[PDB]
């Protein structure tokens, strides 16, 4: 069965700490950067409100099967009858999902079971589990989950603070320095449910990224220090399709999904965690990553620059 990796570092700032991202994630950089991702919990009287227009609130989500590459059948490209949801009509279905699923109500669940659980369907030809993902939706579509001094949306005096934060991901610096800047990007929403996933990648220009759970059930992540990179990218072309290994790495990642035992028993160091609501993640440039959503749960994440 499946091992858990070593656990990624978690930082937990003082007020004082907390003051700038950029010089926090600067200072922790001699650690953090030897893991590829770390954790950091805010102050516990950090609580943004969360600022999305629920009530339109509306998306179709992609369907996942989860051992689609394991299985590599009668009509195949109609697996799955379209489904439109509202938030609340997702969390209802994804809670159904995954009390049916494991019999017991989706919060006695224990993460690890999940992982295991995540690990063994991905691998198995005997049984096909399909789950649907809420990915990489606009935050200009229905807003950010922070609030934003923009005028769409009224901002309480409370929350003023969180719509100034430095932590805002609405507020985190995305120019890249260049010539062609001289001459001549918004935070994206991920709507997860139990075993919808991301499978393994860095980001354009080996940026850094930073990740927000606003609310719901953990996401659980795996980290590859950048040192590692090409090891990795070796282990994935001695062991990914044939069909796929000459792929371009931008749509290779599409389909990237491994196991973490197998990069571990390759010689590839991977770190993991659980990412609870009002925790953000941090990765750092060129350092690979993928993971999955424990339950019903709603995640902000941007690429930014130093
Ligand atoms: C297009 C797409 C479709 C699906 Cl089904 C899933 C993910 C995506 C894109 O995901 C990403 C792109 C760049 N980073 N990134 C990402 C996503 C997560 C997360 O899902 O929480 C975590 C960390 N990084
Ligand atoms: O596209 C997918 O389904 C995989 C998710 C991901 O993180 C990627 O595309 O690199
Ligand atoms: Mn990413």
């Amino acid at each position: 069965e499946f091992v858990p990796p070593p656990e990624c570092p978690v930082f937990e700032p003082s007020w004082e700490e907390f003051t700038d991202p950029l010089s926090f994630i600067g200072r922790i950089r001699p650690l953090a950067e030897k893991t590829g991702i770390c954790k950091i919990r805010p102050p516990k009287d950090w609580q943004p409100p969360f600022a999305c227009e629920v009530k339109s609130f509306r998306f179709t989500p992609r369907v996942q099967r989860l051992n689609e590459l394991e299985a590599m059948r009668e009509a195949f490209g109609f697996e799955q009858a379209v489904r439109e949801y509202t938030l609340q009509s997702f969390g209802e279905m994804a809670d159904n999902f995954k009390s049916d699923y494991f019999n017991m109500p989706v919060h006695m669940v224990p993460t690890e079971l999940v992982e295991k659980e995540f690990w063994r369907l991905v691998s198995s030809i005997e049984e096909d589990v399909i789950v649907e993902y809420g990915a990489d939706i606009s935050s200009k579509d229905f807003g950010s989950g922070f609030p934003v001094k923009d005028g769409r949306r009224k901002i309480l005096p409370e929350e003023e603070e969180y719509a100034l934060s430095g932590w805002n991901l609405n507020n985190m610096p995305v120019l890249e320095q260049s010539v062609l800047a001289h001459i001549n990007k918004v935070p994206w929403l991920y709507v997860g449910m139990c075993f919808s996933s991301f499978c393994w990648h860095i980001e354009d220009h080996w940026s850094y990224s930073i990740n927000y759970l606003h609310w719901g059930e953990p996401k659980t992540w795996y980290g590859v220090p950048s040192h590692a990179a090409e090891q990795l990218e070796e282990v994935m072309r001695e062991l990914a399709p044939e069909l796929f290994e000459s792929q371009p790495d931008l749509l290779h990642q599409l389909v990237t999904i491994m196991n973490p035992n197998v990069l571990m028993e390759h010689g590839v160091p991977v770190y993991r965690t659980n990412q609870c609501a009002g925790e953000f993640v941090v990765t750092f440039p060129r350092a690979y990553h993928s993971g999955f959503n424990q339950g019903y749960n709603f995640a902000e994440a941007v690429n930014f620059c130093t």
